[PDB]
């Protein structure tokens, strides 16, 4: 148990952060339709991280969708779309993972996994996803954990 909580969490959360704002962009995407019951915590942190990013990506944002070519992190493949998402993840959230970076940090990787979409190229979703949880299970494991969940992060 415990894992489950994050892994899980992170996922639904990144999962509907990327396909809010690729069917908010625009493109078609059915999506897999895999509906599911969710208490309000989880309601409560996602909404927080959906309004927060896309508040932040009307106003304007820095770089949420273009900083990938700041890096070349070449949609093209998956195995330099991961490595290169983890590297700079677990590098900025190794100094501290805090909620900031959290928010930040989810809102790029939908930005990059939405015009990777629109440019012909939806893997980096399951991609981006995939590292995302991964990380949020291994570098932030232990921080998640501690915290007992983000609900801390809704108190912000």
């Amino acid at each position: 148990p415990t894992d489950k909580e994050l892994v899980a969490q992170a996922k639904a959360l990144g999962r509907e952060y990327v396909h809010a704002r690729l069917l908010r962009a625009g493109l078609s995407w059915s999506a897999p339709e895999r509906a599911a019951p969710v208490p309000g915590r989880l309601a409560e942190v996602a909404a927080v991280l959906l309004r927060l990013g896309d508040e932040l990506e009307m106003i304007r944002p820095s770089v949420y969708r273009n900083v990938a070519r700041q890096l070349h992190i070449s949609l093209q493949s998956e195995r330099v779309v991961t490595d290169a998402f983890l590297a700079v993840a677990g590098h900025i959230f190794s100094a501290g993972i805090t909620w900031g970076k959290v928010v930040s940090l989810y809102a790029v990787a939908a930005g990059l996994a939405v015009d990777a979409v629109r440019q012909a190229q939806p893997a980096m979703v399951h991609a981006l996803v995939d590292a995302l949880g991964e990380f949020v299970r291994k570098t932030l494991a232990t921080w998640l954990r501690r915290r007992g969940g983000w609900t801390d992060v809704l108190k912000c």
